[PDB]
């Protein structure tokens, strides 16, 4: 496979749906490279359980660790880190109300070149143990032989991109990391770059992230087929933010009108959005618990129930994982039968406004709330038209491209409700005995 997008290991599958899987310890180990330094951006961290998923010979080396936490919770982090004197913290600044740091990266400095990790999983015990979670793999990227002239730049100008999305934090311990990455060669790299940054982006910035991002580059790196109007817009996603009284508001206006983009020139598209019903957690490996980490409130799902009449349950038969809770986020635009895609986005970017961004002032201004990353497959960056998709994640054409979950996704039936996190669950147990409480 050309593609290097994996699945995190998950505890209690056949053996057969972890083969080419990847724990933790595994994009650690020194058979991936010999550690000098890595940085670790995330949203939540066990810093104890983070440092003993490093191999022994590589726990001292120096960690960066770049979150978003203020005030008490910034505290704890600084407690947490404390024992452990080769632990630096970089703090994201967030100057929009009720923004995030979501971005899931890891930069890994080896002697022998640079790695770059993108995935979906928060730093603690249970994002890796029995959940279904998205990672992309770079290449090893050589270093840049001293005395050297040449860009290291990709034809998906993934390098400049990283580089520009690393930038917008303004931080000094991020400002070693460019130097870092201007000095590696990234002109292997077949994919995309989409990152949100916080802000409010006009003119020439407007293009730069979020929805807005997406849309220039399907614009610019997509081709329009016949029938596109037929070809469905599939989004899969752990969370829901608050879209609005109607679907006109946002949802179907500017966020499914940038997924919708193919090709330069200038609707029925159909809207298939994946989220785990009430059964889906209730059944789950971990049980209700799983609903810990797909926090949809009953305040803001009351204020949308236009919203559920798009919802499809999670099944993933095809990867083993249809009992293991998603808390990756997935974009794609399969054709009408699903047997091809014209493109596939991985991302820590739920649906909502705060992440992908929502307009402002009469259309002239994008106004994003949170850091996110992801990256984006086209088959114009592999040399195809459409990827055909993989029929079974785990077997084995390698230009077929491996989707984690069942197609075409199965629409709720009438008993079935979202997973809505803080009401309680006590008509049936758990796969553990229990019921939800909160
Ligand atoms: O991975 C993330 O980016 C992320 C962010 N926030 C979460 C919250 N929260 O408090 O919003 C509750 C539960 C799980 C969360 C999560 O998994």
């Amino acid at each position: 496979n050309p593609f290097q997008f994996y699945l995190t290991r998950v505890s209690g599958v056949k053996p057969k749906y972890n083969s080419g899987a990847l724990h933790i310890k595994d994009i650690l180990s020194p058979l991936f490279g010999t550690l000098v330094s890595s940085a670790q951006f995330n949203y939540c961290f066990d810093v104890d359980w983070l440092v003993k998923q490093y191999p022994p010979e590589f726990r001292k080396k120096p960690i960066l660790l770049v979150h978003g936490d203020k005030r008490e919770a910034k505290a704890h982090l600084h407690a947490q880190a404390k024992p452990y004197e080769n632990i630096s913290l970089c703090q994201a600044k967030l100057d929009i109300a009720f923004g995030t740091h979501h971005t899931k990266m890891m930069l890994l400095l080896y002697e022998e070149g640079l790695r770059v990790v993108i995935h979906t999983s928060n730093l603690i015990h249970a994002d890796w143990h029995q959940k279904t979670q998205g990672i992309w793999l770079s290449p090893l990227y050589p270093r840049i032989a001293d005395g050297t002239h040449k860009s290291g730049e990709s034809p998906t100008h993934f390098k400049a991109d990283l580089i520009s999305y690393l930038m917008a934090y303004n931080a000094p311990s991020l400002k070693e990391w460019i130097d870092v990455i201007h000095k590696h060669d990234l002109s292997e790299t077949n994919v995309y770059l989409i990152g949100s940054t916080p802000g409010r982006f006009q003119g020439s910035q407007k293009d730069n992230w979020g929805h807005f991002r997406l849309k220039k580059l399907l614009k610019d790196h997509a081709s329009s087929m016949p029938n596109a109007e037929s070809w469905p817009v599939v989004g899969q996603f752990s969370s829901v933010g608050s879209l609005g009284a109607d679907e006109s508001k946002w949802l179907c206006s500017e966020f499914k009108e940038s997924m919708l983009t193919l090709g330069k020139e200038s609707s029925s598209v159909p809207l298939y959005l994946i989220y785990p019903s009430v059964e889906n957690v209730r059944t789950s490996l971990e049980g209700y618990p799983a609903g810990g980490s797909l926090p949809y409130s009953i305040q803001t799902a009351e204020k949308q129930n236009w919203l559920h009449s798009y919802f499809h349950k999670w099944s993933a038969e095809t990867s083993g994982r249809s009992n293991a809770m998603p808390h990756i986020k997935t974009y794609m635009r399969p054709s009408p039968d699903f047997s091809k895609i014209a493109w596939f986005l991985v991302t820590s970017a739920n649906l909502s406004k705060a992440a992908w961004g929502a307009l402002e002032k009469n259309g002239t201004q994008l106004m994003i709330r949170s850091y996110e990353l992801g990256v984006l497959f086209l088959p114009s960056a592999f040399g195809l038209d459409s990827f055909k998709v993989k029929q079974k994640f785990f077997a084995g054409p390698m230009a077929t491209f491996p989707v984690p979950y069942d197609l075409p996704p199965e629409l709720y039936g009438s008993k079935d409700r979202p997973w809505i996190w803080n009401i309680p669950y006590v008509k049936a147990p758990d796969t553990h005995g229990n019921m939800w409480v909160p």
